[PDB]
């Protein structure tokens, strides 16, 4: 949330906060950001009012991290109290992962089936206590599952801190698409605007690989949003 401990989250792992500024960007800069841009930062809030024109001026004025990183303020306090807020969880936080990594997604998942690209950055979230050991305890007996779901790039940042896919829901038979096959995954990954200054590339596509409890619930529909959560992202840089 300071300064001093960003500085120190975003020099462990450059790609996973490069990757949180990027899905920010993305959810900002598209035409749905009031939508999308869940959650916002609650300084460019007077009240439920969202000073969205504010907002785009500061990211718009972002450097890259390695630049940020050897300025230390004290003049770009916008610019760190931004990034401070996109690297701020009590929830969880997201780890770079190898390419040995995809091997073992791929493993999960079974034998690829349809032809498909590996990833070009890979990326494990980890989730805290309560909702950690919450997870495992509603998991039992009973096996993990793991299945994909694509989506638009502006959506990322709102399922990497509020899952999928939130239920005012409104309509019936509402719940989460999965598929074993990364193929029929990933035609729903379009690749959007990330980032200028990313690390990763600034046009990129992202998949999400979920972890499912195994209950009675190619592709298949999740209805309970307790026995499921994104464990892992795929992020492919055009
Ligand atoms: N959104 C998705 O990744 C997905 C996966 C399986 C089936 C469908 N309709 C969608």
């Amino acid at each position: 949330m300071g300064w001093a401990a960003a500085r120190e989250a975003a020099g462990r792992d450059m790609l996973a906060a490069d990757l949180r500024c990027s899905l920010f960007a993305s959810a900002l800069q598209s035409y749905k950001r009031d939508s999308v841009l869940r959650p916002f930062p609650a300084s460019y809030a007077r009240g439920d009012c969202k000073d969205f024109e504010a907002l785009l001026a500061d990211a718009s004025k972002l450097p890259n991290l390695k630049e940020l990183l050897q300025s230390s303020g004290d003049n770009h306090k916008r610019a760190w109290d931004l990034v401070s807020w996109i690297l701020s969880s009590k929830v969880l936080t997201i780890h770079s992962a190898g390419k040995a990594e995809f091997e073992k997604i791929q493993k999960l998942t079974g034998a690829p089936h349809t032809p498909v690209p590996a990833p070009d950055f890979l990326f494990e979230i980890e989730y805290f206590d309560p909702a950690n050991a919450k997870f495992y305890e509603t998991k039992g007996e009973r096996d993990l599952i793991y299945a994909f779901h694509g989506s638009r790039l502006e959506n990322f940042h709102s399922i990497i801190h509020n899952g999928l896919h939130c239920h005012k829901t409104s309509l019936f038979g509402e719940g989460t698409y999965l598929t074993s096959d990364l193929s029929l995954a990933l035609i729903y990954s379009p690749h959007g605007h990330g980032w200028q200054h990313s690390l990763l590339g600034p046009i990129l596509s992202c998949v999400a690989v979920c972890e499912v409890i195994d209950h009675p619930d190619k592709y298949f529909v999740v209805t309970n949003n307790q026995l499921l959560r994104v464990k892992y992202l795929l992020v492919y840089s055009q």
